[PDB]
């Protein structure tokens, strides 16, 4: 399963870019962000994802969840559902 580490290492370009009022993505935002699709196969690695994403989450403030939402589509990733906190990670498949 993609480990925290694999997630930290895949987002971490995208962590200024998520505390900012928005504009044009970093391509190392989006290069993470294609790695990290390209992990998360199984509905275990999308969860496993989603819990560390969560994890993080609590040791940073100022996140644009709005914006964070509509990243992976910014970056030309097609995606169902909008990353969002609400969602239970035991429900992601």
């Amino acid at each position: 399963a993609v480990t925290c580490g694999q997630v930290a290492s895949s987002l971490a370009p995208c962590i200024p870019y998520a505390r900012s009022a928005g504009g044009a993505v970093p391509p190392a935002c989006c290069s993470g962000i294609k790695t990290l699709d390209g992990m998360a196969r199984t509905t275990p690695d999308r969860q496993a994802t989603c819990k560390c994403l969560k994890s993080a989450s609590t040791s940073i403030s100022g996140i644009n969840y709005g914006l964070v939402a509509s990243l992976p589509a910014k970056c030309g990733v097609n995606i169902p559902y909008k990353i969002s906190p609400s969602t239970d990670c035991a429900r992601v498949k």
